[PDB]
């Protein structure tokens, strides 16, 4: 039915995600999107990214003992979007207040003093577009910085400046 | 003898904090301590640190809309501990899992490539020595890094290396 | 290797349980604990509760044809934990999407109105505490109501109201 | 909430105890554990053992004029441990030579020609596990019979027969 046309996401299977033990679901349509960054190292190839996606998840499930990586999607400098918890299962990325009402996309890198490549921004901007089409995000969703809801530096200084520019951003 | 004989904590009035709106209560004696870092600018005078205390608090109270600065205590490089929400009020510093079972102390500044002065480290330990003396912290309490309980670079690679040295630091 | 201290559980032999015919094992550790009630008759003596234990198991074996009583542990108002399937075996109690991932303890009786006596709540909180000690449950363990995972009143309106205050209870 | 993994202990407030007025502290950690028997009437249900607990204490407080029930903990055949003077207030169970150095647990009944049920024996060993856990008893704790420390018939042939069985029992 009017093929949503937005799936260009790397499945958990393709980047070899560990099985998720999370079972709490989101209610769609979802109203907010919170952008954060991993503050870890950045990847530029589909090969190096499949490795970074795995690391982030590892640090989340093995060290913190979380049910799965905390974000819903991860964006790489490879220009590709990586499936985390997806559009339905509730993430763990902004606290008891926002986690139940928002999706958490995260750029894989430290953008305090860097700007994510266009292709990465495109994949991000695109992902959200996918959101509306599938009906996971409200047609009029609100984008937010990670630091807007938590005392942190995410999504990075220069990246944070970039999002305040987007049309769905809200103070 | 053995009375409280606690350290010297700069009270809220002295650094002119906004009124605390918090109501939630911690149940002493507390078992955990999560060492963090504001990730902002540091300070070296009782004058500039009092000011820093207010930035951190205002950002936490009017930007994020919280009931008071998130940390229970804020350490300054001037060598003094600045009172946050104290020994009895539940603070917001490490997610819904730890917040109710732990006390939050934050070193004012960013310590990725900077170690805190001896003063700071002594003021921090003096506060925990004090904590046990008042029955606030459980005698066999444990110290964890912020990154040990949540996705973050906090407290900073260097301060993290320092606290891993402490007795009471565990897993 | 790592059992700090556990808790006192009534062995199957002692409440005269039939031989278990189950072989499926729960992968260790376990993250979820589901609380439910048997919606049957309550008991206050160690003697009558050992009989009440047999009734629930026999109805599950001889009438429902299950390999053993459905719950991993039974909890009496005599303040004693009765052993069902235990920490190692999977046990039919809350749907196939939840049975392979959760431990299921069930208070013996219908707590729609009536609350369980303090000693029963202590028996269960200690049981879960032993679970973490044995390494059967992870320190992250999340307590959930039977009603939170499948359409039923199961925990019991007032019992459900009580577990919600527990330290590990999640959405 | 009487600190981590403590095998379900009935609080004074639950068995309707009178206020203790003992002010002598016990020098922790404690090395010995003296097992005895009240030589009074026994009970098998929590309801009857609450009344039987009261009996032992009133006799110690009103009639003998001691500050509180002489035992640190009383065990019922109902399979529950009852709190007396606890892990910190020094007991009055074995004379001047042993009272300030050992913890005193007593079995409610006369065990000369009568054996205690497994549930009671289980609860006692489980109590000592929580002891080590709290830091009141030394991981290397020595269990002595009451006969072993004083010229007395307590704990009773049949029960004294069985603690020899206990691994920590020292000659
Ligand atoms: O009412 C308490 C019981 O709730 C469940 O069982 C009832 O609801 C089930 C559907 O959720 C029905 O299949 C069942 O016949 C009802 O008795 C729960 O499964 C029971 O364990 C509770 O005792
Ligand atoms: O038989 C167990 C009890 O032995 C002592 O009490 C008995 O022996 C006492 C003399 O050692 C007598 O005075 C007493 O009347 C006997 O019951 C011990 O003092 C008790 O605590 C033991 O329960």
């Amino acid at each position: 039915e009017d093929p949503p046309a937005c799936g260009s996401i790397v499945p958990r299977r393709e980047w070899r995600a560990l099985a998720s033990e999370c079972r709490e679901r989101l209610t769609r349509p979802v109203r907010y999107v919170v952008v954060s960054h991993t503050a870890g190292s950045h990847c530029d190839t589909p090969a190096s990214c499949a490795q970074q996606a795995q690391n982030v998840q590892s640090y989340h499930v093995r060290n913190l003992g979380w049910c799965d990586v905390g974000y819903n999607f991860l964006i790489g400098e490879d220009g590709l979007v990586y499936e985390g918890r997806g559009w339905n299962i509730k993430g763990a990325h902004a606290g008891p207040t926002w986690n139940p009402i928002s999706i958490g996309i995260s750029f894989m890198g430290n953008y305090m003093n860097r700007v994510p490549p266009p292709r990465a921004l495109r994949a991000a901007q695109n992902l959200l577009a996918c959101g509306v089409a599938l009906g996971a995000l409200r047609s009029n969703y609100e984008v937010k910085g990670h630091r807007d809801v938590q005392p942190t530096l995410s999504p990075g200084d220069r990246l944070y400046e970039i999002i305040q520019t987007w049309s769905h951003y809200r103070a």
